[PDB]
């Protein structure tokens, strides 16, 4: 029994050739697509007012289609499961930073955090990264001055994911920029054929924030996009995979893996333990998270009992199901906060 993935790169806003493309694949093949993977870039613009926080040469200031699958005109055919690239509506996303749907079918990771589905343990990593903003909170609500700064990747995130391998291990993790240095663990000579300008970069190349996350949960796949091509390296027991641009026939391939259980959507009781017990570094709306809080020493406090009662908490108040709300995003923004700071204060601390 096996579950067929659907794993994409860069979207740009070009959902209804991406979901044409996965159409074909199910016809062309007669297999079911279960669930579809995207590495980034979706710009999921609502309206014409969130072109404001897309940030993109003046060329690429376009609205996509995501406006038709937002009005309902268009709807998403698979269950589709994403993380910030560096061309979003970085407004719509800085709203859901805890997770969300931004339209029927299709589901945002948030900043970070890990799901549950079909027996699989799936990590995202928003963004791209940028040294100078490594530390820089994020400030609530989301203002135009940070159109060019909201979706660089944060520092923080690794200390918000590094224990998410102890308890079981990571099947697929999504990143939208390369883990720095995986470039040399592939054909790297190939690579710079068709891509020359690489060469340059050397090591470097990608997100030294990404880098630490795969070598410490060395998931089993660990998928990106960003770089507009097609790519594979080995890091240890972790296949790296770069999907390219929609519109091009690199964007999209599949994971064929094996199915024990079909099971809906769900949140991942360890990362729900690890976001109730971070809440006081996230308390303050305006500004987060305050880094005068240490992430890991909150971590610290985790236990077999407690996570436990999280977990019935958060089943009691929000459920394990992911579920599709179509309140706006503002609401959610202050709704899962509200119930995040209900669970922590009700363990007593
Ligand atoms: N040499 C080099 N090129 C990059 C790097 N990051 C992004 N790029 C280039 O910039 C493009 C970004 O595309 P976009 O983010 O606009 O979809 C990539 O496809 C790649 O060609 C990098 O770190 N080094
Ligand atoms: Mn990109």
């Amino acid at each position: 029994q096996i579950q067929h993935i659907a794993i994409v790169g860069c979207v740009h806003g070009k959902y209804r050739e991406m979901y044409r493309q996965l159409s074909e694949y199910e016809k062309s093949t007669g297999k079911e697509i279960s669930f579809v993977i995207c590495t980034g870039d979706m710009q999921t613009l609502r309206y014409e007012a969130d072109l404001v926080y897309l940030k993109v040469p003046p060329k690429y200031k376009q609205m996509g289609d995501f406006h038709l699958y937002y009005e309902g005109k268009e709807k998403a055919p698979y269950l589709t499961l994403f993380i910030g690239g560096n061309h979003e509506s970085s407004n719509v996303l800085l709203h859901l930073y805890n997770g969300g749907f931004v339209c029927f079918n299709m589901y945002y990771l948030g900043v970070c955090s890990c799901i549950n589905i079909n027996g699989l343990r799936i990590v995202g990593v928003s963004g791209i990264y940028k040294s100078f903003d490594e530390k820089k909170p994020y400030t609530y609500p989301p203002s135009p001055n940070d159109v060019v700064s909201l979706f660089h990747t944060r520092n923080y995130v690794i200390q918000m994911l590094s224990n998410l391998s102890q308890s079981s291990q990571i099947d697929i993790s999504l990143s939208h920029d390369w883990p720095q240095g995986i470039v040399m663990k592939g054909n790297y000579k190939q690579l710079y054929r068709f891509q020359p300008g690489f060469k340059k970069d050397g090591a470097s190349l990608g997100s030294p924030i990404n880098k630490v996350i795969l070598n410490t949960l060395k998931p089993k796949y660990w998928i990106s996009g960003h770089m507009h091509c097609e790519y594979h390296a080995e890091e240890g027991p972790t296949h790296f995979i770069a999907l390219g641009k929609i519109g091009y026939k690199n964007a999209i391939s599949y994971l064929d893996l094996p199915l024990k259980q079909k099971t809906d959507l769900e949140y991942d009781k360890d990362w729900v333990c690890n976001l109730i017990m971070t809440w006081p570094a996230f308390s303050n709306k305006a500004q987060f998270p305050d880094l005068s809080y240490s992430i890991s020493e909150l971590l610290s406090k985790r236990t077999k009992e407690l996570d436990k009662k999280i977990i019935e908490l958060w089943e009691k108040y929000i459920g394990l199901k992911i579920i599709y709300d179509s309140d706006t995003f503002d609401i959610q923004f202050t709704s899962r906060r509200f119930y995040i700071e209900k669970i922590y204060n009700e363990l007593n601390i």
